[PDB]
């Protein structure tokens, strides 16, 4: 039909920054998270290096993708497909150019698409608050990012979910060392400690003649590894501007419902929860400013000069949102 060959002609885009995201998910029926999951795999011949039968591969995706919520704003399936394919276009930069094996490009990639998984809607903050099933189940640290960790891998369980069947025990073993390190990681709360590694490690790194990156230890290959996914996590302002303001309505809708809930509960609104005493655009502009800017000007440093296009775009979404504030 017209509309498959549309989509197949976006997806070719697959490994470009500013991919047309929202309209694969509207060309897939709301399948983004599985058919961008199912390019890459085959982009990067991952069905093929670690066996992994198709139909096995579908039904995973299928399945986790069902697990997250439609009726959630931002933290949906459309924004798991856009972080797994920023993820992805991360990892093709020039200067990590052969540092990663293919087992910790599946870990990375298969981090990204489970990162959310099974989304709420609301914050830790929030779970916290509301003395909430999951904050007592996870001792109130890291209770989503947990979660989202547990429905990942306990999916892999279901008829015909295994995509790791074909692993060794070893290979297996570690990938889920390094899942479980990449998504704790995202957890907002540890955004200042794994910056200030990142900063060291620009500080101290060491590159071939072509600037390419020197990585020998888990600790350093790891903290990358979890600062990429942070980044693709936090990719929304970097992104042309059709796609950052579509990125910004959503979080803002998702916020504003989390904050309709806490007033009818009679609880303190959260910061940037309140649709009645909200500045949106001010708002974007402190959020690049103090936590997405420091992060990807250290990222562009560490792979200089890989990621200036994406240093540009942000500088300049910036300006537009600050011009549109009186
Ligand atoms: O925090 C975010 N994401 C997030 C991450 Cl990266 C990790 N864990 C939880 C969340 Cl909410 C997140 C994502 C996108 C945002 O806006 C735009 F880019 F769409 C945004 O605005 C902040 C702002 C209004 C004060 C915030
Ligand atoms: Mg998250
Ligand atoms: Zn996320």
């Amino acid at each position: 039909t017209e509309q498959e060959d549309v989509l197949a002609k976006e997806l070719e885009d697959v490994n470009k920054w500013g991919l047309h995201v929202f309209r694969i998910a509207e060309l897939s029926g709301n399948r983004p998270l599985t058919v961008i999951m199912h390019t890459i795999f085959q982009e990067r011949d991952l069905l093929k290096t670690f066996k992994i039968p198709v139909d096995t591969l579908i039904t995973y995706l299928m399945t986790l993708e069902d697990h997250y919520h439609a009726d959630v704003a931002y933290h949906n399936n459309i924004h798991a497909a856009d972080v797994v394919q920023s993820t992805h276009v991360l990892l093709s930069t020039p200067a990590l150019e052969a540092v990663f094996t293919d087992l910790e490009i599946l870990a990375a990639i298969f981090a990204s698409a489970i990162h959310d998984v099974d989304h709420p809607g609301v914050s830790n903050q929030f779970l916290i608050n509301t003395n909430s099933e999951l904050a007592l189940m996870y001792n109130d640290s890291s209770v989503l990012e947990n979660h989202h960790l547990a429905v990942g891998f306990k999916l892999l369980q279901e008829e015909n979910c295994d995509i790791f069947q074909n692993l060794t025990k070893k290979q297996r073993q570690s990938l889920r060392k390094m899942v479980i390190d990449i998504v704790l990681a995202t957890d907002m709360s540890k955004h200042m400690n794994l910056l200030a590694d990142l900063k060291t490690m620009v500080e101290t790194k060491k590159v071939t003649s072509s600037g390419v990156l020197l990585l020998d230890n888990y600790s350093d290959r790891i903290q990358v590894l979890q600062n990429m996914v942070h980044c693709a996590d936090l990719s929304n302002p970097t992104k042309p501007l059709q796609l950052y303001r579509q990125w910004t309505d959503r979080i803002m809708e998702e916020f504003f419902r989390q904050g309709d809930r806490e007033r009818e509960r009679g609880m303190e609104i959260s910061p940037m929860c309140d649709k009645h005493n909200a500045s949106v655009e001010k708002s974007q502009v402190g959020f690049i400013d103090y936590i997405v800017h420091p992060l990807w000007e250290t990222w562009a440093d560490l792979v200089h000069p890989d990621a200036q296009d994406i240093l540009d775009t942000l500088e300049d979404n910036r300006e537009w949102y600050q011009s549109t504030i009186p």
